This record gives structure tokens, C-alpha cells and sequence, in this order.
């Protein structure tokens, strides 16, 4: 299990420990640079927009356009360190995609990691939300919102068919990769309890390289597609063949194209963006 964030209250600051290291973080930080999209959504949800001074305003998705005029500190993959320094922030918040930049960010300002543990997604989301809330004294508000998401999960689980199985795939122009439980797409299996056609896909970010023959072999009842092409080529075209057509998922129009701006960008730290993803699965399978 990923080490959670722990915090001790030291008057006008917190001593904070997470999996990447220790930071003294001021109470009520007023100049926050956020590189994790999900936790930026959580700042919205907690009414903290005015604390934010920098975002990755290159890739910003549709649901985060209230931040489109904030100073940009980069994109989905690149970080602009000159920019972050010029903002003179009091806190930087990052998740897994940015752990590679930890030491250089921490030379600028305290750097808080809000990682999502693929083996323990809900506990890490809750810990990430509540920890940001504690910086601002908003535990009450955050616990209410976390309750709302737990309720949503229970409504979603309650309609899942125990006998049906799903496959998760990531598509490229000319390649399909499969993902399973405890992957970065895993909440479909792990949180919502939809069974997988293959619970033994090996752990790792590249997933398992597959073909349409594999898909027909597994004969999923649902196929969840995350289309990285979102190129001319789309997942609909990769899957437009007589092997896939034969599957229960094809025949029942349960090939589901999930919005990559949520799944691929892994916005699970968002109080609203997680909800959106929960409902997107629910609605696909009810």
C-alpha cells in the first residue's frame, strides 16, 4: 500500500508526510500551483478557486474551464519551472505523473503528493481530499462531499449484474492494450464491482498487448474503451471487424466509449470528476 498523507498541527502550519517526503505547509495556503487535474477539481468543489495561482492550462479539459485563465505552468506532460518560480507559490500539489519532478518542485515551495493507489483507490481519494481540506479547515464540507460519492458508488454497485464480465481496453491508432483490476482504470472492477473477463492481467502501465481474436476469445459482456486517439483512426474503426462483431458486447451495443478527459487524465481526485466517472459506468451498465 502507498503510504498515506499524515499531518500534525503545529499552530500556523502542518508538518506533512507523504510517500515522497516531508514538508512544512502553512495553514490556509494562498498561492497554490496544482499539477493534478483531479485535485484542481476538488479545489473547485471546496470553494478554493481563489487559492489557485497556477495550472496546467495546455491540456485543460472541458470540465475545468473555470481555470483556463489562470497562469499556465505546463501541460499533461511538461512542466514550466520558470513559470512556477515566478508565481512564488506557497504550495505545489502533484500526483503520480509529476513524481519525476519532485526534487526540482520542492526547491521552489512545499510539494504535496496526492497519489492514487491503484490497489486502494477509495482510501487514497479520501485521504487526498481530506488532507487538502485540513489545510483550510474544511473537513466538514469535504466529509459531506465524500459521503455523496460513497452514496453514488453504492447506488452504482446495486445495479451491477453479478454474471456479466467486462474488458477494459486502451486504443491507439493500430494497437489495443488490455487493463484489469488494480490498474489505473481499475475502479470499474475494484470500486464498482463489475467482474473482469481476465482478473490476471499483469500489473503495469502499458497493459497487455492484445488483438481482436483475444476479445472474441474472452467474449465480454461489456467492453470499456479509453481511446487515446482522442489521429483520424478511432477505436470504433479498430473494433470494426467481424471478430469483435460476434461478441456479446457488440451485439448488445455495450461497447462503451469512455471520455478520455476523465479516464486517461486520471481525474479521480476530483470530488465532482470522480462522481462523473461513477455515473458514466452506472449509466452504461444499468
Amino acid at each position: 500500500a502507498m503510504l498515506p498523507i499524515s499531518m500534525s498541527d503545529e499552530g500556523d502550519s502542518f508538518l506533512v508526510k507523504d510517500s515522497l517526503g516531508e514538508n512544512k505547509i502553512p495553514k490556509n495556503p494562498s498561492k497554490v500551483v496544482i499539477l493534478d487535474l483531479g485535485i484542481l477539481d476538488t479545489f473547485d468543489a471546496l470553494k478554493l478557486n481563489d487559492k489557485v495561482v497556477g495550472v496546467p492550462a495546455k491540456n485543460l479539459p472541458k470540465y475545468l474551464q473555470q481555470f483556463k485563465n489562470k497562469p499556465s505552468v505546463g501541460g499533461v506532460q511538461q512542466v514550466d519551472f520558470e513559470a512556477i518560480n515566478a508565481l512564488k507559490p506557497d504550495l505545489i500539489i502533484i500526483s503520480g505523473r509529476q513524481s519525476k519532478f519532485y526534487d526540482k518542485l520542492k526547491e521552489i515551495a512545499p510539494t504535496l503528493f496526492v497519489g492514487l493507489d491503484n490497489a486502494n483507490f477509495l482510501s487514497s481519494f479520501e485521504n487526498n481530499v481530506l488532507s487538502v481540506a485540513k489545510l483550510y479547515g474544511l473537513e466538514k464540507e469535504a466529509l459531506e462531499k465524500i459521503s455523496d460519492i460513497k452514496n453514488e458508488i453504492e447506488k452504482a454497485k446495486s445495479i451491477v449484474d453479478e454474471d456479466k464480465k467486462a474488458l477494459i481496453i486502451l486504443t491507439n491508432s493500430n494497437k489495443i492494450s488490455a487493463f484489469g483490476p488494480q490498474s489505473r482504470f481499475g475502479i470499474i472492477h475494484d470500486v464498482l464491482g463489475i467482474n473482469a473477463v481476465d482478473e490476471n492481467i499483469k500489473v503495469g502501465t502499458a497493459g497487455k498487448s492484445i488483438n481482436s481474436e483475444f476479445i472474441l476469445e474472452k467474449n465480454p459482456d461489456y467492453i470499456f474503451v479509453v481511446d487515446r486517439n482522442v489521429n483520424k483512426e478511432r477505436a470504433q474503426g479498430i473494433l470494426d471487424n467481424a471478430l469483435v462483431a460476434k461478441t456479446k458486447a457488440a451485439q448488445n451495443k455495450k461497447i462503451i466509449y469512455l471520455d478520455p478527459e476523465y479516464w486517461y487524465l486520471a481525474s479521480g481526485n476530483g470530488l465532482e470528476s470522480l462522481k462523473t466517472m461513477i455515473l458514466e459506468i452506472k449509466n452504461a451498465v444499468k
